[PDB]
């Protein structure tokens, strides 16, 4: 059985659940560029924090990220996107518009770097969990943010755009290369790239919940 549909038949409870937080939030977010924007800013961070996290591992020459290189760099980062649509947005202050970090968003910060400091083939599975899922079901979200917000095509979802390599490409070619470098580790860090995977969802809905939501 490949690590991917063990992982993916383990995280189906919490999938759902997470699901459920975003699709009941979405309508909230739609009524308001700005809510949005600042909705968006959320996981500017959490991408920023895991994109710098493996960019270091890439560094050092870590052996297992570094095995992932081709298909990490080559357009399934998200961190740029995501700051061009808070820019796009919010214009000049989008800084302090985002406010201040929730304390959810500053665990998982924190994790994530620790991550890259004492073992980053772990990250693998935050990059599985959260990369992955941004070339998958975050092109509905796009599709609702053009419609919306009456978007030009070549502005305002950055963040769920693939302008070069396909989102389907990377998302597969990541895929294989996962379950193939997967299955050749030990069962203790195949446990815990589980746990992992399990935790970006834990992480995201406490992010998605620690959000400020107006009443109106």
């Amino acid at each position: 059985e490949p690590l991917t549909k063990r992982l993916s038949k383990a995280s189906r409870k919490i999938h759902n659940v997470s699901n459920s937080l975003v699709n009941a939030r979405l309508i909230a977010l739609f009524s308001d560029k700005d809510l949005y924007a600042k909705a968006l800013g959320c996981f500017y961070y959490v991408f920023v924090a895991l994109e710098a996290a493996l960019d270091e591992a890439l560094k050092k020459g870590d052996a297992d990220v570094s095995k992932f290189k081709d298909v990490l760099k080559g357009g399934l980062y998200r961190a740029p996107g995501f700051k061009q649509d808070v820019q796009h947005y919010l214009g000049a202050t989008w800084q302090a518009q985002l406010g201040t970090k929730s304390q959810a968003l500053k665990d998982y910060e924190a994790h994530l770097a620790s991550l890259g400091r004492s073992s980053p083939a772990l990250l693998l599975a935050h990059v599985y969990t959260q990369h992955l899922a941004m070339a998958s079901g975050g092109q509905i979200v796009k599709r609702w943010a053009r419609k919306i917000f009456q978007l030009p095509d070549d502005v305002g979802t950055a963040a769920f755009d693939y302008t070069g390599e396909s989102n389907n490409t990377l998302r597969s070619a990541f895929k294989k290369q996962f379950d193939e470098w997967g299955a050749a580790q030990p069962q203790e860090l195949q446990d815990q790239l589980l746990s992992e995977h399990l935790a970006a969802f834990g992480h995201n809905n406490a992010i998605i919940k620690a959000f400020p939501l107006p009443a109106t």
